[PDB]
């Protein structure tokens, strides 16, 4: 699925993420047009031969199970494939625990780099939340 900007910011809200361990709703928002274009259907290879999943590009060296990252860890404890559903609790429910994790929203390249610091409320403008 291809969410619309305010669908997504309203899927989001809806399932807590909005204000999570203090990043307000267009930070997250942000961040999946950046790593994924907002299509839970996005999959990319990492050098280390792990896989990132889904709109917020979640990696199967630490959080999914996909069955060829030898000696990842699972600390999500689902499948990979959850992660591209149109249907996006899974991602979020796993994106709670990783920004939990110590770093924040770091953990997040695309988010470090074109997220951090801007104005990320823009992204939410005209959304009726
Ligand atoms: C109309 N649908 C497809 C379904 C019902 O909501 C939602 C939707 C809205 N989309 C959309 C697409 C785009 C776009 O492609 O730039 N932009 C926005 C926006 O708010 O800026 C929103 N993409 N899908
Ligand atoms: C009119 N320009 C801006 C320039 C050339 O005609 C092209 C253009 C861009 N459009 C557009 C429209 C929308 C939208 O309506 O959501 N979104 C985007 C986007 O990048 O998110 C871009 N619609 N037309
Ligand atoms: C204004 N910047 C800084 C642009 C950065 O790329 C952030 C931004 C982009 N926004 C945006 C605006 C629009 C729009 O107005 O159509 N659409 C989208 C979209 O994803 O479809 C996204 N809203 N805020
Ligand atoms: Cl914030
Ligand atoms: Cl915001
Ligand atoms: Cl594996
Ligand atoms: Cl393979
Ligand atoms: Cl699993
Ligand atoms: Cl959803
Ligand atoms: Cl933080
Ligand atoms: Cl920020
Ligand atoms: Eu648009
Ligand atoms: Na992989
Ligand atoms: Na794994």
């Amino acid at each position: 699925k291809v969410f619309g900007r305010c669908e997504l910011a309203a899927a989001m809200k809806r399932h807590g993420l909005d204000n999570y361990r203090g990043y307000s709703l267009g930070n997250w928002v942000c961040a999946a047009k950046f790593e994924s274009n907002f299509n839970t259907q996005a999959t990319n290879r990492n050098t280390d031969g792990s896989t990132d999943y889904g709109i917020l590009q979640i990696n199967s060296r630490w959080w999914c199970n996909d069955g060829r990252t030898p000696g990842s860890r699972n600390l999500c404890n689902i499948p990979c494939s959850a992660l591209l559903s149109s249907d996006i609790t899974a991602s979020v429910n796993c994106a709670k625990k990783i920004v939990s994790d110590g770093n924040g929203m770091n953990a997040w390249v695309a988010w470090r780099n074109r997220c951090k610091g801007t104005d990320v409320q823009a992204w939410i403008r005209g959304c009726r939340l």
